[PDB]
RNA sequence: GCUUGCUCGGUUCGCCGAGACUCCCCUACGUGCUGCUGA
DNA sequence: TCAGCAGCACGTAGGGGAGAATTGGCCA
DNA sequence: TGGCCAATTC
């Protein structure tokens, strides 16, 4: 039973007026402002809006919320339902924490009563509402327009709104295909492939780009080309696939080529399909974001044959393997030990059904291919650069009282560390290069000079063994001694300040998307190699859950791709139905 | 068996080589590794 | 052996969304 | 009659 509905995004070509001026947006905004600004008693009082005309009209009458001319039941049932569910979402967010605390309290109290100890006093349950009765965590306005059956997208016709500078395809005719034979384009004409490039052209089912695609002309370091946005815009607009959504007197026109590419790359259809049946692979209820200008379509329930599973763990995994091998008794596995050296390590095996037991048969071991490792390294360099820039900006814009403290924290060089150490009677002939975090050569030198008071001794518990161990203070411990810290008050401030600027810079989101895409590339490569190495269509992913001065600085590359690769591998259960054995 | 958009590269600048495709709102300040303490 | 608490690292956590078949008033 | 678009509803 296919149950996943992935998205597809299309661009908006022409509007009657900005979406923020439509009555549906205004009524949504008003309803949300009303509901989020009322008490618990009023929510019960103002909660009989119903799913009917005779109830919605009275709700808008007594509450006083302006209807702004929007009086559609099928589009208001979404607005009211979403608003009240968002209202109820804070309450149960608080309730979940409350019931976690209640579960720990119940277990601790019953254990104490079994041991004879009286139950401990329970913690004061946090409340979702404030003093007067309003919600402390007030939800914000959702700036989205949810289309409905009565305003479903339809192919554009000249006898609909003839003011468009566009054209319109026949909804029943086959959709146009791109440039069929690019090698026969005359010289000096757009799309011309020069002779020298012709021998080394690609032979796979690569996505064809038109000559006016912005990816072909974007301002790159080594392009030596000129970008004319108007020319590419008009060239693209001459060959669009327009669809239209009409809500009341307003309308928007969307370019359906995004839907076309979505259906082509997924293989749910073949070239030679009409606009009526292109729209039939998606729901009739897209979502509009006015700030961007994107219409997000969602695949209809059945277009993508993905049964979204969840990452299994423990006993259930054994029966998962048994069920998989019961139908097809040849199942492939990949063991991703991504902790060591190169980002991804694999271990393929083919497992059969021995009645009730498993007999794994190894099939090899590979690593992440080199040509992808350069891409990962390039991304890491770019991400380090942008992280340094955003951190520097956050420090610069920090409040002056915290600015001075942070700046003074960030001068702790080796010479500055050595200065006060030498001032403490320590000689400079120490092997400064040769310390580790465990060495005590400074303490040994101080003791050899008779300086016993300065060498502080720490009593360390011997784990499970009773007794405390007296040890000379670590040299790295002396390093902590020389450096004052931010007393976990300024650290809070800089964290909140860097989160905001990290959200705000348009580069950080771009490199976050790039990290996600690179992780997905790694996962896709491993999945394809698992299929090719095991010769089985059904597979399963068994994931298993220098220098002295360099010790002063944080580790540049210690654990970066681990979490993103783990998330990408766990996403196969959510997006593509691949079983994931987290062990 | 691939026309828009997005990401990364090559170039004779004419376009071509390689990618991702579960995404949106919203509200918080957390999730951490650990170094010590009590069973 | 897992339960709190201090200096350190980066996004984490968790609420809310992402229809469509049938039908009744409906005038020409 | 049959057509058209809101309005019920799960």
């Amino acid at each position: 039973p296919a149950n996943f509905c992935p998205p597809a995004k299309v661009n908006i070509l022409a509007q009657s007026r900005p979406l923020s001026e439509w009555p549906i947006n205004l009524v949504s905004k008003g309803v949300q402002e009303y509901v989020y600004g009322l008490t618990a008693a009023e929510r019960e009082a103002n909660g009989d809006f119903g799913t009917s005309r005779k109830s919605l009209d009275r709700w808008f009458a007594r509450t006083g919320v302006p209807t702004h001319g929007y009086t559609t039941v099928q589009g208001l049932n979404l607005i009211l339902r979403h608003t009240f569910n968002r209202y109820d979402g804070v309450i149960k967010k608080v309730e979940t924490r409350n019931e976690k605390r209640r579960s720990k309290a119940t277990r601790i109290n019953v254990s104490r009563e079994a041991d004879g100890l009286p139950p401990i006093e329970a913690e004061p349950e946090e409340t979702a509402f404030g003093p007067d009765g309003k919600l402390k965590e007030r939800p914000g306005i959702n700036p989205s327009i949810y289309c409905y059956q009565q305003v479903s997208p339809v192919p554009y016709n000249p006898a609909k709104h003839p003011a468009l500078p566009f054209s319109g395809v026949d909804p029943g005719a086959p959709l146009p295909l791109g440039t069929p034979n690019r090698l026969s384009i005359p010289k000096g004409q757009p799309g011309y492939v020069p002779e020298w490039q012709r021998p080394h052209l690609s032979t796979k089912n690569k996505r064809i780009r038109k000559w006016y695609a912005r990816a072909n002309w974007r301002r790159k370091p080594g392009r030596k080309s000129v970008l004319d946005e108007a020319k590419l815009k008009e060239a693209a607009l001459k060959e669009a696939i327009p669809i239209i959504v009409t809500i009341g007197k307003d309308w928007i026109v969307m370019d359906a080529r995004g839907l076309l590419r979505a259906v082509y790359w997924r293989g749910i259809a073949k070239p030679g399909l009409s606009l009526k049946e292109l729209l039939g692979f998606f729901s009739g209820d897209p979502v509009l974001d006015p700030k961007r200008g994107i219409a997000t379509f969602t695949f209809k329930l059945g277009a993508v044959a993905v049964h979204s599973r969840k990452p299994t763990r423990g006993k259930k995994s054994k029966e998962l393997l048994l069920s998989m091998t019961a139908e097809k008794p040849h199942v492939g596995l990949v063991a991703i030990d991504l902790g060591q050296t190169n980002p991804v390590a694999a271990e393929f095996s083919r497992v059969k059904r021995e009645g009730e037991t498993l007999q794994a048969e190894p099939l090899g071991q590979i690593v992440l291919p080199d040509d992808l490792v350069k891409d990962l390294t390039r991304y890491r360099r770019a991400w380090d650069a942008t992280e340094e820039q955003i951190k520097a900006e956050a420090i610069v814009q920090l409040p002056e009282e915290c600015r001075a403290e942070v700046v003074k924290v960030n001068q702790m060089s080796a010479e500055e560390t050595k200065h006060l150490i030498l001032d403490r009677g320590v000689s400079g002939d120490l092997p400064w290069e040769k310390m580790t975090s465990n060495t005590t050569f400074i303490s040994d030198h101080l003791l050899a000079k008779g300086v016993t008071d300065q060498v502080f001794f720490e009593k360390k518990s011997k784990g499970k063994k009773k007794g405390t161990e007296t040890v000379k203070r670590k040299d790295y411990g002396w390093v902590k001694l020389l450096r004052p810290r931010l007393s976990q008050e300024t650290r809070k401030a800089v964290n909140d300040k860097t989160w905001e600027l990290k959200r705000a810079s348009t580069e950080y989101v771009r490199l976050s998307r790039r990290k996600t895409e690179l992780a997905r590339r790694c996962v896709n490569y491993i999945v394809r190699e698992t299929k090719r190495w095991t010769q089985c269509e059904d597979i399963a992913i068994v994931i298993e859950d220098d220098g002295w001065d360099n010790f002063f600085i944080s580790k540049r590359e210690n654990r970066w791709f681990i979490q993103v690769l783990h998330k990408a591998f766990s996403d196969l259960a959510l997006h593509r139905g691949l079983p994931v054995i987290e062990a």
